[PDB]
DNA sequence: CCGACGGCGCATAGC
DNA sequence: GCTAATGCGC
DNA sequence: GTCGG
């Protein structure tokens, strides 16, 4: 449905769950106000009262208050005042940097640090993670059409390919589903010589040659499973540069890669609807594995799992394309 | 009434 | 120095 | 903050 249906209510509920999240350190709450904006994102009609948006799952009796008083005012009382807080604002803004949380906000601000310019001249209280999150600060707010993401896609499987033929490499997330945009790079690698009862080079061969041709550029961390870095696509004699952009990899050992492809495809309410007809069917999915349940509920060894086809065989469902897996 | 609400890889105080 | 907890992001 | 046992 189009902003203009609730839009204003939707914005209002987020903003709460910024100040959750970020000031208050209530993630529950800040979920509850996520889910809330969500099912009412969702809802095709324009909300006309309270009463009327309680009946939708995850409203309660205090949204429904708020929703009643954003629409008879225009504004929340409680939000226009923590918008103006000098100390709340600053605190929920600097989350924003990658690497900054709620705890280093807090601090940061405690301490007179508020604004970006003040990180700069602070960079001496920055980690590393955080001093790159300040770098690209406006680059990793940009949503990175599908374009570049198949541009990026190109690159990361010809590099995977070039150090071991043998690598598996998938770009899963949105993109994976068809998304038009995304907001980052989620690749998944494994290899055949790499299974749960089998090394730790084989991360880092991957990062080494994409570092290698300067498509990454830095690195946040990075272990013997999981890279957390910025890439960037090369550009040309005289235009201009594209933005630096969020890449993950994490190396899956070959017997749980499907499992991971098929989690980290999603969407989340799918994932969640396939794992609850599994339950339903006598299995149990979890990232990992799939594991039938016996009658007392126990749960047997994972099953053997070699594409994402195995998994909804197991649990009685047809094969659907990632396209279709938005819920 | 009252606890659950996701769990885990990697970076960076307490002994 | 080692170990575990915590912040962080996802 | 909301849900549900
Ligand atoms: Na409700
Ligand atoms: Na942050
Ligand atoms: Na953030
Ligand atoms: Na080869």
């Amino acid at each position: 449905p189009q902003e203009t249906l609730n839009g204003g209510i939707t914005d209002m509920l987020t903003e709460l769950a910024n100040f959750e999240k970020n000031v208050s350190q209530a993630i529950h709450k800040y979920n509850a106000y996520r889910k809330a904006a969500s099912v009412i994102a969702k809802y095709p009609h324009k909300i006309k009262s309270g009463a009327e948006a309680k009946k939708l799952p995850g409203v309660g009796t205090k949204i429904a208050e708020k929703i009643d008083e954003f629409l008879a005012t225009g504004k929340l009382r409680k939000l226009e005042k923590i918008r103006q807080d000098d100390t709340s604002s600053s605190i929920n803004f600097l989350t924003r940097v990658s690497g900054i949380g709620p705890s280093a906000a807090r601090k940061f601000v405690d301490e007179g640090i508020k604004t970006l310019e003040d990180l700069r001249k602070n960079e001496d209280k920055l980690n590393h993670h955080q001093r790159i999150g300040l770098k690209y600060f406006g680059d990793f707010e940009k949503r990175i059409p599908r374009e570049e993401m198949l541009q990026m896609q190109d690159i990361v499987l010809n590099e995977v390919k070039k150090v071991d033929s043998e690598y598996i490499a998938t770009v899963c997330g949105s993109f994976r589903r068809g998304a038009e945009s995304s907001g980052d790079m989620d690749v998944l690698l494994t290899h055949p010589s790499f299974t749960s009862e089998s090394q730790p080079k084989l991360l880092h061969q991957v990062v080494e040659q994409l570092q290698k041709v300067h498509f990454i550029t830095d690195t946040l961390s990075k272990g013997e499973t999981k890279f957390m870095g910025v890439c960037q696509l090369p550009s040309k004699n005289d235009e201009k540069e594209y933005p630096h952009r969020r890449i993950d990899i994490r190396l899956i050992p070959k017997d749980q890669y499907y499992c991971g492809v098929l989690y980290f495809t999603g969407s989340d309410i799918f994932n969640k609807n396939m794992r609850a007809h599994a339950l339903e069917k006598g299995f149990t999915i979890n990232e990992y594995t799939i594991r039938p349940l016996g009658v007392t509920g126990v749960a047997g060894e994972p099953l053997p799992v070699d594409s994402e086809k195995d998994i909804f065989d197991y649990i009685q469902w047809k094969y659907r394309e990632p396209k279709d897996r938005s819920e």
